[PDB]
């Protein structure tokens, strides 16, 4: 006998209750915080991604995700994950086999691989891609029970979470203003939302062998909100560089732009301490508010 980190016995009872028969290889990663994810080879021949949430508070966002998968499947040219199950205790998914755009071992703090910057193909259809992804109709969001915020709204959110990061946590005064001035100036804000995909870079894209965008994966922080939350992770991965061919082509794609738009992607991408700091404190994980703490009080 061997000492394995999968539980097979309980992983194909689990998914033989939600009519998934698992024969074959699978993989785990156990190292989110929310849930399990297995790939698991099921008597199709087929691998199927499992998606176990771990509690409760979980389980509880299974459904709306569902419904915004639905609504996205027929309106992108580009696949999304189609959850056959989806309940509390499991999501499952056919695999979509194409790489991520970037490749890490579990654990690891450094990529194996990234798409390159030299990738036209990478850049280009990433760029098209993401017109399509917002050029879905707000009426489709809402008929799907999507998280919705005008772009008053969009920029209260945002004034909420730095004044909650306030609260909890003793932060650098350069930092501080740096944020209150980007909500203060209103010609870096969009006078409009879209359809976003909220957790959008390399790692949730996926790509043909050409290097082409194929899919993206990990919705569960879609709503309609401002444009540039799926365009900061470009400009982190690719620079100013990357950043300009992007709202060149997704401009040319049909994408709607404002005069201050780099700009403003370039400020929400400082506003990822905030998302990180929260993301630490809601997770209760010492480690990673300890990387939080110490750089809400590094100056940038
Ligand atoms: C290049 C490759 C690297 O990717 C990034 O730099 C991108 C660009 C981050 O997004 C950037 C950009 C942006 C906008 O997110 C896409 C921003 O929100 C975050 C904070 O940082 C990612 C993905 C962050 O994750 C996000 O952190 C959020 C707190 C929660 C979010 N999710 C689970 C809900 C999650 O995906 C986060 C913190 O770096 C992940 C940890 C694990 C890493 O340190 C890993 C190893 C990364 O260095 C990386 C994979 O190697
Ligand atoms: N290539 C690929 N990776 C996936 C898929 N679903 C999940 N993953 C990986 O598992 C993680 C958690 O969902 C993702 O960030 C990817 O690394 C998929 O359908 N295709």
């Amino acid at each position: 006998t061997v000492v394995t980190t999968a539980d097979t016995s309980q992983l194909y009872a689990l998914a033989a209750r939600h009519g998934l028969k698992l024969h074959g290889p699978l993989t785990v990663n156990e190292l989110g915080l929310d849930y399990r994810i297995v790939i698991a080879t099921v008597d199709d021949g087929r691998r199927w991604v499992l998606r176990i949430p771990r509690r409760a508070e979980v389980s509880a966002k299974v459904e709306p995700e569902a419904r915004v998968l639905a609504m996205l499947k027929n309106r992108l040219p580009f696949a999304v994950p189609d959850w056959r199950v989806a309940n509390a205790e499991l999501v499952a998914y056919p695999m979509l086999e194409d790489s991520t755009a970037m490749v890490i071992q579990p654990g690891s703090s450094t990529p194996d691989w990234v798409v390159p910057q030299d990738s036209e193909v990478f850049a280009e259809s990433f760029a098209t891609a993401l017109a399509a992804l917002h050029a879905v109709p707000i009426s489709a969001a809402v008929d799907a029970g999507m998280l919705i915020r005008t772009p008053t709204q969009a920029r209260q959110k945002v004034a909420d979470d730095v004044d909650r990061v306030r609260r909890e946590f003793v932060v650098n005064d350069k930092r501080l203003h740096r944020w209150q001035r980007w909500l203060d100036d209103d010609s870096s804000w969009p006078d409009f939302s879209v359809v976003v995909h909220g957790d959008l870079y390399v790692g949730h894209v996926l790509i043909d062998n050409t290097e082409r965008v194929s899919g993206m994966i990990d919705w569960s922080e879609a709503r309609v909100d401002d444009p540039a939350i799926d365009m900061a992770a470009h400009l982190m991965v690719f620079g100013e560089e990357g950043l300009a061919k992007l709202l060149l082509t997704y401009e040319a794609a049909g994408g709607r732009v404002w005069p201050r738009l780099a700009h403003h992607i370039a400020e929400r991408l400082a506003f990822g301490a905030v998302t990180y700091a929260l993301f630490a404190l809601d997770s209760g994980n010492e480690e990673y508010l300890a990387a939080a703490k110490a750089q809400l009080a590094a100056a940038e």
